């Protein structure tokens, strides 16, 4: 009679022994090697309609097993005295916000991720009682095995259809402009996905000043008179300044959320790294092991080259888009004026579309190839993903950019092909983003029965893919922003006007699409504020060659090139010198909150002293 | 009857009651609030002649007070599993090399550095009893009053006279080549000191590559082959190389000494950071407080004109001396040839004594001007008098070879003063760092008593004042190598051949010259491998622009001068990259030394879930 926070979903041809092993796996006590865990049937009789749900598992616990739970995970909780501590079960009357008749104190997600990690770290001490091929080895994971092995089908948490929908009476900011509520997304949803949607926050709120200055700018010809250099130098320093105040703010909220103060965890194989079984070296356990001189073969001479044959690809149809633009500027020359400057919107659009598709076919073979090379971690994996991706995304949005700027130097044409990639690329990302699948969601929509519904809606819902993405497309968005801001500023509004509807999209998608995510613990974006410093470091670069090659400067120095090319060189030098000074000057958390961190380092030296005189 | 191993010696004036009391504070068990050292008298009976010495008191302590001392300062001991844990009393028998007879485990240089923490760690809980103007406070330490008022003359430990011969018998290198024993100094003097000669030791074996490529380049004019660009970058890389291997070196030195894994230890406020007295905000104690506003408007409107006007005099004296030397080319084109080539030499050798005496000056100045800023730690303060120096050291240094390089452009005139500059600078550095000095020192030494005569030698012995100037020498060697490694590579072999005698100096400095130091720990070089890294890293720039400024690669573009600085740009830009690429993927500890640490870390991650299970 407990209460559902976790569905899990066999497959149909499971054994009798392997459901009873599991469920005696499932119910007995953390003692005894099981998990203490209240087990239950999605139905408790069943009749002819319900037998093919025969396999839906509602797993819940106990509040003091929950809060055991959350002792044996590591939650940090806010104290009494407004510091961030790990949460310990006989020291529990010290955290903030505690009763002992409080049911709203542990979040249903930090319930679910605990036990997700109950779950996960759920393991076994030679093969699945009921299935042959199903290798196992005492220190493996159970879960692992019956994902991978196809006898576990689906595990998926619910969704709260009265707290999202107090959660989407304030998402849906359909009225007109308001913050955004992080900390309620956080609460509902872990802290991965309010870290996206903090990160989108920051990023809308920080081209506002680009939007604004860049609106009269656009209209009224303004572009005369600074020529884009005030604002391109205060957007590369506002970047700087927000991939700053994106750690203050991510500071901020992992502070007041606590996972500022959780410690690394110890990462577990990924889910499809294959070797021999043999001896782990770094913990001793057994562990199916592969060299790594194997793998960085099939690293640095499989992928590498694919990755060269995907740019080399890339820069090919780069060089075919460039014939057919002449070819286009030639049958503009040729035919008329009127209905040939409208025709040479057309190629760049369709170049456009070719990179979204080449963009989405690099993406799964990215994924083939990086799934191939067997990485050990999760993050290792995710971090060559993320340089695979990345450097095919920056190579295919912005080769045409740079082909214009350092090779045709042509602004008036490089304004009119930056707008056009520009607009054409945001507008066919949030089409094939969100708003052709909403409506083939809407489509797919019109298309105790509060859970089973539930259940059978969230059995056909979709996963949520992780924030890779959403940041890719951030990145994106900040390659459009940062790279041609001199040639076209108003396109930075056209962002903001496209995150104004993605920050009610995304939560739509939240709310309408997907099933319920599961609660991922992250301090930082990751590698992706080094992706973003990159990116503006990039900029600064690519500022001080547009900079560099306008006629307004080389009107200064007409007769003599190569004291301008080396005074520029000089200010990109001192530009990079500046930038990283600025880097190591700032300290990424503030003052309080590292005397905060300092204090809480102190309490645990003074619990050292007192460890030690004892 | 114990073994002294740290002499006090208290001021002449103290009056009996303050003497007694301290002795009160000296004796008394570590539960009273006392230290529960063996104290003793230099001598127990006194005579008319050893009146003047009747404030010298020995220190000492039992073996498992030392052990428990041990235990309180946290050393990181070997194990016998060939790992390096913390030693605790209980566990005392899983650590290798100990015995229950074994007086040699725990080094004199462990002992007094857990007698000089337990000195140090040792506070009082409203005046020095006896004085007046010694204003004392809860949680005030002792010792910090007692060397500031002038009660506490000096603290020192006693030299052993038959290790240190046993060490002096390995370290002067007579006879040939030898590996310094880095392990025995470290075993006598610390890993400071250790680290000094273990980075000076790497420095040597790091300019033998420059050292033997530049020999037969001097000799044999290969100057025009090669023209110096194989050897630079390969001096470049070498160092980036070197700074690695240094930091692979000196996690090497720190594992097999333990001081890789020794927790930061939480810092004092540094003896001379005065303000009011409040509660701290941080550790919640009471301490002086001093407003960080005032402090840095202290520093940002008084330190920093006063280092930009020391900056300026050394820039007016470097336009005076590049006066002095047109005068003097004009003198040598007046007279004659074969008396006016030597004069050349002069006024360069003139502006080397200048510059090794505004360096003097500036350090008196940067001391005065950095101790009256209030700092609070003594890293902080250590950092920016490091600073301070090392931005006067570096122009005083590469001012004219700036000049030279990128004003005058002649590189026959930079070939002769870069040699002439490197070679006093060395031999003045030798003159004024040590061989003078010995002469002075073995003057002054021509000019139970076996520790009487000791302590009487120890009082008027030399103090260590750090591992700054002796950095700086080798900041300066560096800097001497490799900014000017185009004209003229011999140079460092004449670098070399002054650091194989400063090897055996700075050995005979440690041995016949000064007081033994007191043992501090340290894990790395600290902010001298950035130092090093910043050098390494303008070494760059440096090495392009030599290559960018020969007439040979100027051949090559006889007429375009624009494409050359783009392409010189270009190959600065990709060698700042990567440096940055090879600084960012080259981990810095090994992978065996990761996977010790990784092993150490997971024990701590077990033995929190069994004290989670428990």
């Amino acid at each position: 009679s407990f209460t559902p926070l976790v569905v899990i979903e066999l497959a149909q041809d499971v054994k009798e022994e392997t459901k009873e092993w599991l469920k005696n796996r499932i119910i007995a006590k953390k003692k005894d090697g099981g998990a203490q865990l209240l087990f239950r049937p999605l139905l408790n009789k069943y009749e002819q309609e319900t037998l093919e749900n025969q396999n839906l598992y509602l797993v819940g616990a106990s509040k003091i097993r929950m809060l055991l739970g959350a002792e044996a995970v590591g939650l940090v909780k806010e104290c009494n005295d407004n510091t961030m501590r790990a949460f310990t079960y006989r020291t529990r009357q010290n955290f903030k916000g505690f009763d002992d008749n409080n049911d709203d104190f542990l979040t249903m997600a930090e319930c679910q991720f605990i036990i997700k990690h109950e779950l996960e770290n759920l393991r076994a001490k030679k093969m699945i009682p009921g299935y042959p091929q199903a290798k196992l080895y005492p220190g493996k994971s159970l879960l692992r095995r019956l994902l991978t092995s196809g006898i576990v089908i689906q595990v998926f948490p619910l969704h709260d259809s009265e707290a999202l929908k107090k959660l989407e009476d304030t998402w849906y900011t359909r009225f007109a402009l308001k913050y955004q509520p992080i900390d309620s997304i956080r609460g509902y949803f872990g802290e991965t996905i309010a870290l996206y949607f903090g990160f989108l926050e920051y990023f809308t709120f920080a081209l506002i000043p680009m939007a604004v200055i860049g609106l009269p700018y656009y209209l009224f010809v303004w572009e005369d008179y600074d020529k884009y250099v005030i604002f391109a130098s205060f957007n590369l320093i506002w970047s700087t300044v927000i991939l700053e105040l994106w750690k203050r703010g991510c500071a901020n909220m992992t502070y007041r959320w606590g996972t500022l103060l959780m410690k690394r965890k110890f990462e577990e194989p990924r889910p499809g790294f294959h070797g021999v079984l043999g001896i782990n070296s770094i913990t001793g356990k057994e562990e199916p092991l592969y060299p790594s001189y194997k793998r960085q073969l099939r690293i640095y001479l499989v992928s590498l080259p694919f990755v060269c044959l995907c740019l080399y690809f890339s820069l090919y149809v780069m060089m075919i888009y460039f014939d057919m633009e002449v070819w286009a500027l030639g049958l503009h020359e040729n035919s008329g004026s009127e209905w040939t400057s409208v025709l040479l919107y057309v190629p760049s659009i369709i170049y456009a579309i070719v990179i979204e598709i080449m963009n989405r076919l690099y993406r799964y073979a990215a994924e083939f190839l990086t799934s191939w090379e067997n990485h050990r971690l999760e993050s290792a994996y995710q971090n060559h993903l993320i340089l695979k991706v990345l450097v095919f995304n920056f190579l295919n949005c912005f080769a045409s950019l740079f082909y214009i700027a350092f090779v045709l130097k042509d602004m008036k044409l490089l304004r009119q092909s930056l707008a056009t990639l520009l607009i054409t690329s945001q507008i066919l990302n949030q089409i094939m983003e969100s708003f052709l699948p909403y409506w083939l969601q809407r489509k797919h929509g019109v298309r105790d029965a509060t859970l089973y519904e539930q259940v059978i809606l969230e059995k056909e819902m979709g996963t949520y893919l992780g924030t890779f993405d959403d940041y890719l497309e951030l990145f994106l968005q900040f390659g459009y922003v940062s790279l041609f801001s001199c040639v076209y500023p108003l396109a930075a509004a056209f962002a903001v006007l496209n995150n104004f509807t993605e920050v009610n999209s995304d939560a739509l998608k939240m709310c309408r699409v997907f099933k319920r995510p599961f609660s991922e613990p992250s301090a930082n974006i990751g590698v992706w504020q080094l992706a973003f410093e990159t990116m503006s470091v990039i900029s600064v670069v690519t500022n001080c060659a547009l900079i560099g090659m306008s006629p307004q400067v080389n009107a200064v120095f007409p007769e003599s090139k190569a004291d301008l090319i080396l005074i520029v060189v000089a200010v990109e030098h001192a530009l990079l010198a500046l930038k990283f000074i600025l880097a190591f000057a700032i300290p990424d958390k503030p003052r309080h909150i590292q005397m905060k961190l300092a204090r809480l380092e102190f309490e645990s030296l003074e619990a050292l002293k007192q460890q030690q005189m004892k």
